[PDB]
């Protein structure tokens, strides 16, 4: 099965595409869903405030795009379960409305003739991919799985690497994060999320995330053991994720450093820098987290250290590149 | 004297409350509808990205919200039809939603037992003030009004004043304008405006505005004389309007200044300025309008001229006066 | 007491300093303003302020003075502090708001200039440094060059002295998220030799460094040497928030640390207190130097290994303005 | 000729490298010369906030970069005068501080021994060429050219295309405008101009602009007949121009239209859209203007009729990519 439906083709759901066709996938994107008509949709993904202009040919007919040449049908189910995924023989959904985040929502889509589903999000206590720390967990017979957040992706490889050499015995994160389609434009209600309720490009917004109140989904050792949240900011993408942790031995920031590296090498998952970057260079990177070396901080007095780490992650496409790697994988199981 | 009923508790809506108490108007808001708890917008009301702290105590209860200690009914009704305006007495409803812009739609609000219904928008071809341009055409026997838009509260007072001093033979606008609920904040569909449907703090975006088109309701004379548009841009209030006229006799500069300083003396409504202002000294302001002499410009070439002037306007606040000011008249009558 | 003040550097705060002494109707004058520009420049600014709006009071302007709701300031425009002619109005006390003497040997130009104290609205190395409601009962009458630190350290230094008051701090770190500034870049460019401070403001975050934390021995003694941090720079024009992560002497609870935080605001001046979902915006025009949030506190524990989250809102602009008017008044009086 | 020093190594003078190298072009970069050190210039030029990372290594010395494995000398001299531009053999100049606006100025450069100067911005009464406008006005005896504002490359074509179809008896233009290094991220002094001291990503601010006053440099039979100014907003890079004029015939939005697609047909300069875009699509833009069919627009009462045109320009990249054709050649002159 290489033939994928998209539900929700959104920020992630219009990358997801891009970027199946950037690495020249053998996977087969036949079917869309989302809520409005093939022109909206062709008009989105031809033309991104974010990523500029799309690299290949856009049209659209009266119920399809054409990619590249290529004829994706589109429909309009608000009810997963009505998508019609058997007409084009859609068996993989890349799930990215954020509407079908469990196990008990995204069997619609299996209900409704898929044969697997990946939700672009935490979807509670499923089988949740990093890819690069755990994808090794993934098995023949899954067939609802989840990809985490973005916060978990960055937070998960940095983590990992931490927990191999050192150990953590506990931590807290802080992402200082882009602002998404979940918050507001303009004051006004949003659902009863009242801090989302605020104007994202002109507040600082605190905002909570269970990246690393789940990660023990990802890395079993860490359960319990990390707590968290971000703070929206306004920039239209790029992330980064603050990492403050009691380690289980005494290091340098040259050795916090220097293991990182390692776990970076020939990772094409896991970034390094120690450039002095800021947000916008991450825009556009190919990895799921990008280790900074620059803000290492170890701070001792006497017997005790804190040791803050930090990852730069690209929220859309760096994930989305994430979601591909695991996407590629399941498919072949 | 009369009670007063808001249909759609946003940033207008909720803006209206407090000009009204903070000219500790005689009209007593008595209930509230909108789609959202009375806790929801008790937080709304009290905290306000672009005019701080609501200057009053904010409380709500399960069914009310209490203001400076008084009580104002909150309900959640869609259909306007189904408000129960007559428990609390509103005789007058400032229609702030944007899903009742016709007489059609808003008579809904007298069905339920309202006297009048003050529509803060274009509404077709019914009665559409500009206050200190036409509100004397008011009388008694209004029961379905328009103020128009803010875009038109801030090209009528300008065009007025060149009609009256010079008059205007053809004319085209453009303003420049902060984002408002309508656009989106990150790219994603927005009804079938392509334009709408991108990231609004990220870009200039063309955008169609009725008040060129539509200015003969409010000036007679200028019916079919004038057109424009908006460039929606990435400040969250506070806009300008450009205006490039053919008058209907040659002009200087100063003398173009000197008519609109005139119009503008004693005038509650329409402000004048020769300061070299930006567009965040017009937040909050209480002038519908300000005319900016800084800006005006003759270029001429033999008995050809055009005649750019230019006005500011805080599209909240500003426009709210003009609202409030037109409701006040509209209730004594 | 002193009564007479002269600003140097009418920028960003030194246009605050005047705008919050006017609004508290201070007995303190401002007599003279060094800046190095016009007197029509420096009205047009404090007339228009892009982040306060409309000056409250009238401005208008000769060829050497504004005249502010009636009362004329002198206006100077000596680049070197030495040769600013503080003794033509009597320049008793200087707040220095220009981030060029930010040491006692520099501010210390203005005496030789004629003046008797100098107030520095930025850290100035080991010098008397002042948090009001802090450690302000430090301050005394031999005291004639004064620091009130940066805006990072009125916001972390409050939240620091109830924790480390109730509590005990063991060691802890500090991130700001933080409004972005004019040490800052417009668009990509040099900035002296600072990497990220090149980097285009209002479309970056940019990791900034901050001596807050590591200077916050100078405020809060028992602290020294037990505290880091940094900022991350990000695109809102003012209004910022701390959060500092600690060790702290004790085993609590959040309940424990919002209700320890809460009697150390009360009937503080300096030092607010909120649990509603508040966001930077709120906080624009504040009267407090930091206002402890409640909803954002956490407590990760696993056995005897606590880790304390606590934040605190702060405008870097008008609140930290407030604590400099706060420490500036006792100032005048000692 | 091929040889080129750059001065100012700013947004301008670092794309003019990325665009020399994108195209392939023979014209070698051997010099720079700005205010700071290599490391820093390299750092800048690595990691662009507007662009994303450099498509090439660059890596520096104590007194070099190092891009894509050539050397650059670079000096850090305040006046030209000191530029050894001789040593590396740097036989053209493209001058992009701002400082040297004029033939007088930028004499200092063949002084100091380089043959010809183009200068990026309007430096008064000289040879001052918009690419395939009147880059046939060059001859092999001119040492000192302008390639005038971002803002003349996108007013002249479309002003050189409505003249030559219809005549334009007279027009004005508005500019809404990314902000640019000669404003203010916060509010303070920035020399005389009042309005540029405000706070740039937080304000529309009006701000004065010489294309249109300037235009006969370009198009000599508009001399004196244009005038404009620009309204500087919170957008990185990317901005639009609207012309609003009286044409020499009746004319329909579509024989307007038509007549912009005729002269932008096989414009490798002059590009042409009828699609829905905003400011950041045209960012990265290979053209010095985009006509946009859109956003035409003809009143017309009578005898009388304003005619206005609008289109986009990426100041920054598209304005280069204009520069550089001009630059190719004047190098072969
Ligand atoms: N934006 C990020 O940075 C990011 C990163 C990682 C994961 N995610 C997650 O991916 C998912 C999508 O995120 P996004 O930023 O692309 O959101 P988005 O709002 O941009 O896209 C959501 C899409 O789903 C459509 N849609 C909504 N309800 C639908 C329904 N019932 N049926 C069909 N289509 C529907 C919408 O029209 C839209 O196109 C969410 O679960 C999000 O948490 C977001
Ligand atoms: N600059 C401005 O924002 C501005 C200026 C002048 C006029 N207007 C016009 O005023 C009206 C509101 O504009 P706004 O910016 O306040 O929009 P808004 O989106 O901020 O507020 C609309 C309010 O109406 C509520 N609502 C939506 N549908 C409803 C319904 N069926 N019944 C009851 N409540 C409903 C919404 O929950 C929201 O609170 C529109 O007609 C707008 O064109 C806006
Ligand atoms: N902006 C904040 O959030 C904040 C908060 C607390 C403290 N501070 C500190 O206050 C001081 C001022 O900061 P700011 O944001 O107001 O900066 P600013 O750039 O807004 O103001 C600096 C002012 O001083 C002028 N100036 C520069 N050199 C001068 C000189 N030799 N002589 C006279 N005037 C000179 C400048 O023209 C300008 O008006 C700095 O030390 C800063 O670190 C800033
Ligand atoms: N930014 C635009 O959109 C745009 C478009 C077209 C033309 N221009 C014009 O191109 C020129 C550069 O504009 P920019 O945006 O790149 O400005 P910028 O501020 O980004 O770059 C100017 C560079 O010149 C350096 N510099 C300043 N003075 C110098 C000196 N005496 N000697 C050597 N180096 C010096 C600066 O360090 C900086 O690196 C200006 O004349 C501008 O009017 C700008
Ligand atoms: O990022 C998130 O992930 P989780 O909250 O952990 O599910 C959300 O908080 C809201 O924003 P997003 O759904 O676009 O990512
Ligand atoms: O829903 C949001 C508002 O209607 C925005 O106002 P607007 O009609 O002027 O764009
Ligand atoms: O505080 C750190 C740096 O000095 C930059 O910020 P500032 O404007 O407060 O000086
Ligand atoms: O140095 C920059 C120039 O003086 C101004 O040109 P600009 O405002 O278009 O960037
Ligand atoms: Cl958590
Ligand atoms: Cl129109
Ligand atoms: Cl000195
Ligand atoms: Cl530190
Ligand atoms: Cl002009």
């Amino acid at each position: 099965m290489s033939k994928v439906g998209i539900n929700g083709f959104g920020r992630i759901g219009r990358l997801v595409l891009r970027r199946l066709l950037e690495v020249k996938s053998n996977i087969d994107v036949v079917a869309i869903n989302d809520l409005t008509s093939p022109k909206i949709l062709a008009y989105l993904l031809k033309h991104d405030s974010n990523y500029g202009p799309f690299p290949w040919s856009v049209d659209f007919t009266e119920d399809s795009l054409i990619v590249d040449g290529k004829s994706i049908a589109v429909y309009a189910e608000k009810e997963a379960k009505n998508i019609p995924w058997k007409a084009k023989g859609a068996e993989i959904i890349v799930e990215c409305t954020g509407f079908y985040t469990s196990a008990e929502k995204s069997q619609a889509h299996l209900d409704a003739g898929a044969k697997k589903v990946l939700i672009s999000a935490p979807a509670g206590e499923m089988k949740t991919i990093v890819y690069n720390v755990n994808d090794d967990t993934l098995d023949g017979n899954d067939t609802i799985v989840s990809v985490a957040s973005c916060t978990t992706n960055c937070l998960a490889p940095m983590a990992k690497a931490l927990h191999d050499s050192f150990g953590i015995e506990v931590g807290t994160m802080t992402t200082i994060a882009a602002y998404t389609g979940t918050q507001s434009l303009v004051d006004g209600p949003r659902g009863k999320d009242l801090r989302a309720s605020r104007a994202a490009a002109e507040n600082i917004i605190p905002h909570t995330t269970g990246a690393a109140k789940a990660i023990g989904l990802v890395i079993p050792e860490l359960s319990g053991k990390l707590k968290g949240h971000a703070q929206r900011v306004p920039v239209k993408t790029g992330s980064v994720t603050e990492l403050v942790s009691i380690l289980g031995k005494k290091v340098t920031a040259e050795e916090v450093n220097n293991a990182l590296k390692q776990a970076t090498t020939n990772n094409e998952s896991f970034g390094y820098t120690d450039e002095e970057i800021v947000s916008s260079d991450i825009i556009g990177s190919h990895f799921g987290s990008v280790f900074d070396a620059t803000q290492t901080e170890i701070t001792a007095v006497g017997d005790l250290q804190l040791v803050k780490t930090v990852a730069w992650y690209d929220n859309e496409y760096g994930f989305v590149t994430q979601l591909i790697r695991t996407l590629e994988k399941f498919a072949k199981l």
